[PDB]
């Protein structure tokens, strides 16, 4: 038993809800929140800028120190940093950016990072401003993640479409 509420159960291990991930994180304070990161950990907008804003820019300060030491992430890769006021940990995961010509096949590699964590609150990777179709992202999630994932879907009309079309 965990503290996530109001999710629809899609499979043994995948749950979904129409929610802003920032609001879900503040209320639940999960062990792991997933950020939809880019390779530079430049959290300007989307999931990243909203989470970062909720941390009063502490996420960005920590991230800039990480990059100065380690260099950029790989597309499909991840790093674990602090969850600040939102979670114990933040798993920064880089999904492909379709608008930059990045291989959509790397979306599966991105979701594989979730399997290193028993329970996660996550958004639909590569959705929103990253230019991928949320319907495909959900399918890859279900077919790749084996740990327990609670998906916060920002858009209600897309949420209802994701549910109605789910196989
Ligand atoms: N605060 C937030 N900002 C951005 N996104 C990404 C996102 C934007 C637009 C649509 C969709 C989707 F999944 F419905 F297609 C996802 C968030 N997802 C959860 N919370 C979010």
């Amino acid at each position: 038993v965990n503290s996530f509420s109001g999710y629809l159960k899609l499979t043994d291990n995948v749950y979904i809800k129409n929610a802003d991930i920032v609001e879900e994180a503040k209320k639940v304070k999960p062990t792991v929140v997933v950020n939809a990161a880019n390779v530079y950990l430049k959290h300007g907008g989307g999931v990243a800028g909203a989470l970062n804003k909720a941390t009063n820019n502490a996420m960005q300060v920590e991230s800039d120190d990480y990059i100065a030491t380690n260099g950029p992430l790989k597309v499909g890769g991840s790093c674990v940093l602090s969850g600040h006021n939102l979670a114990k940990h933040c798993l920064h995961v880089v999904g492909p950016n379709v608008n930059k010509g990045e291989d959509i096949q790397l979306l599966k590699s991105a979701y594989e990072n979730f399997n290193q964590h028993e329970v996660l609150l996550a958004p639909l990777l590569s959705a929103g401003i990253f230019g991928a179709d949320p319907i495909h992202s959900l399918r890859v999630c279900v077919d790749t993640v084996r740990t327990n994932v609670y998906l916060a879907v920002f858009d209600k009309n897309l949420y209802d479409k994701l549910v109605s079309s789910f196989l």
